[PDB]
């Protein structure tokens, strides 16, 4: 068996099949048994819900820290967007994509330029 497909601690037989110690299931010994006091149990909900990831991103299930803290998730970010909640507008003016003292503005995944006096283009680029 490579080297544990069981998590839980289960253990493996041969694809591959796992016997799972007294309170967990399949998938892999991931999941809950239960009796009558666990329902009157509080739930709690995912990491993902209510979703936490702002501006369209997606939330899934990872293994991931914040610190030392166990999160459990990852944002994944739309273009334009980014921070561990993608809160975050990227400025997309930091690289000073307009070109010879053209002054940038920040858009969604895009910058426009205004052109100081014989330069033109979309980056200011032509005198
Ligand atoms: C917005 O971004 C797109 C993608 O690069 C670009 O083709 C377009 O020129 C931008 N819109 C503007 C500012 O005209
Ligand atoms: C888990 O907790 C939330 C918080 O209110 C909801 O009550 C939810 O209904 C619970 N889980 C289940 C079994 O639906
Ligand atoms: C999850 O990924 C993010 C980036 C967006 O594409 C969402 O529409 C999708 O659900
Ligand atoms: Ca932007």
């Amino acid at each position: 068996c490579d080297p544990n497909p069981c998590e839980n601690g289960g253990i493996c037989l041969p694809s591959f099949s796992c016997e799972c110690p007294d309170g967990f299931t399949d998938p892999n010994c991931s999941s809950v048994v239960e009796v009558a006091s666990d329902e009157e149990e509080p739930t709690s909900a995912g990491p993902c819900t209510p979703n936490p990831c702002h501006n369209g991103g997606t939330c899934e299930i990872s293994e991931a820290y914040r610190g030392d803290t166990f999160i459990g998730y990852v944002c994944k970010c739309p273009r334009g967007f980014n921070g561990i909640h993608c809160q975050h507008n990227i400025n997309e003016c930091e690289v000073e994509p307009c070109k010879n003292g053209g002054i940038c503005t920040d858009l969604v995944a895009n910058y426009s330029c205004e052109c100081p006096g014989e330069f033109m283009g979309r980056n200011c680029q032509y005198k």
